[PDB]
């Protein structure tokens, strides 16, 4: 079975780290930054890594029982998580945390909804601090705060992510700081490895989204390594990787010729020949196409 | 030539609302016109109605916060763009802009803005898709919010979350199409209604229970094709060798095949069944293409 890429414009791609469309391609030097996201992690021969799931609407969602209001802390609610598909959290799993769990620290803004008893429903805005000491999704312990007290204990509860809340303090959004999946008394394990460009003059090519902000000042930048459609496609195809690097061409369909070329590394990230922090803006109908198997030494024309 | 993506039910996305599929479901749909406009694609990849390929975009809106509606209390006038940023073209051969809700109800979600600069703000919001002001085809939609914290003339996005049941707004009717053009306009360029034609068969739906924000509702939202089937058919552009693709639902744990279904060329599935009930199957089961048949192929009941 031959390796293939799905044919997609940038505007048809889905961010694999937050359930919103990709806005632009982006490259960065990543000065002082360790790139180690756990969502959107898949090898090109079909192995999912980190907390990556294939569903494109599920990343950064939570589901669970509303166990209780945290004693003494009004309108702070303790969830007992399940997995997003309904199966119980199993902390013996070989994952950093539950599939789809946020891979960044910050004030995640969204809506907590309930259905029950019966068909009675209710929903209100909520905030989950993925940087807080007790944020421990690996063992199913997550809390959310809400300005509403209209939540019932022991009813099924879902958290739909919307964006990030900026208070202007230590809790501020850091898309490259992994949470402590087990809370403040446990260390992360089974992480997908960090990635970096190893070849001179190359930088990682990211797929960037500007996610919504709920207060304060932020551009909401969320950079993933692969659009969710590439994850889904490699998962489906599980094609044999004939070399360590798949050479991609970003094709202008109006001319048939290359706009630029990129190296898709087998472990699931792309590099380009570029320098600095800036978007990669192209004609809107451009798409990546698989060109050939090459090695890590292949020299790319700069873009 | 023709393939179906290998997906469990829990890995499928509802094509009419951006949530995972909860179950397969079948119904007689007596006295109901089944004519959803999202999740509509032929098996050779032609998108119909308002169907787009992005799985996170259906029921989203974006555009300029034109004004607080004069007279009204905390009503905001959106001037839509298309979800890809391009301008709304009312002469397009669609009933409305791609991704537009295809049901009438009080759609609940969060309206967010960014601007001026990187200043941001977001608050709960709801859009009555049955209101006579709801006219997305010409880019006019209003939302209500308990908050007054919205800047005029800043980019605004509506992220859908669920449905809101209250007496003084339209109840959630998933099979009642909005008037995409506002009060007086007739809908046009609609994907057609679907129904089983062979005796003993019913449509097979992929059902989600979308969140409720208030009131009593089971949030039932039935689509004809999971969004991943839509994306796959769009990618493949494979020629339909007959009018029906015969599919088989199989459990990979045991190799047991559980039932067969008829995937009609124009983009929906039927099974031999009777009554309104979920189709509960082993968790790891999935559909697989078996053969090109016609509309008269007779299935064993499930
Ligand atoms: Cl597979
Ligand atoms: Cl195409």
């Amino acid at each position: 079975k031959a390796f293939t890429i799905p044919v997609l414009k940038i505007s048809e791609m889905t961010n694999s780290r937050f359930p919103v469309p990709v806005d632009q391609m982006y490259t960065s030097r990543s000065e002082g930054i360790v790139v180690q996201p756990q969502n959107g992690r898949a090898t090109i021969d079909g192995e999912l890594l980190g907390t990556t799931l294939v569903s494109p609407v599920s990343v950064c969602n939570f589901k669970g029982n509303l166990q209780a209001e945290v004693p003494g802390q009004h309108q702070l609610y303790q969830l007992q998580l399940t997995n997003l598909d309904g199966s119980p959290i199993d902390p013996t799993d070989d994952t950093p945390g539950p599939l789809g769990c946020p891979d960044f620290t910050g004030l995640l803004y969204g809506v907590a909804s309930q259905r029950g008893p019966g068909d009675a429903t209710r929903a209100h805005e909520a905030r989950i601090d993925t940087g807080s000491d007790t944020f421990a999704p690996k063992i199913g312990q997550v809390r959310f705060y809400s300005t509403s007290s209209d939540f019932e204990t022991n009813q099924p509860t879902h958290f739909t992510p919307i964006g990030i809340y900026i208070e202007g303090n230590s809790s501020d959004f850091n898309q490259w700081q992994l949470p402590r999946y087990g809370g403040h008394l446990a260390n992360n394990n089974h992480l997908a490895p960090a990635v970096s460009p190893l070849f001179p003059g190359e930088q990682i090519l990211f797929f960037r989204s500007f996610i919504p902000g709920a207060s304060g000042h932020t551009n909401g930048e969320m950079d993933c390594l692969l659009p969710q459609e590439f994850v889904q496609h490699f998962y489906q195809e599980a094609a044999t990787a004939r070399s360590e690097v798949a050479l991609l061409r970003f094709v202008n369909p109006d001319t048939g010729r290359a706009l630029f070329e990129s190296k898709l590394h087998k472990q699931g990230f792309m590099t380009i020949a570029s320098s600095g922090d800036h978007p990669i803006i192209m004609p809107t109908n451009g798409y990546f196409r698989f060109e050939a198997w090459v090695n890590q030494f292949y020299s790319l024309a700069p873009v």
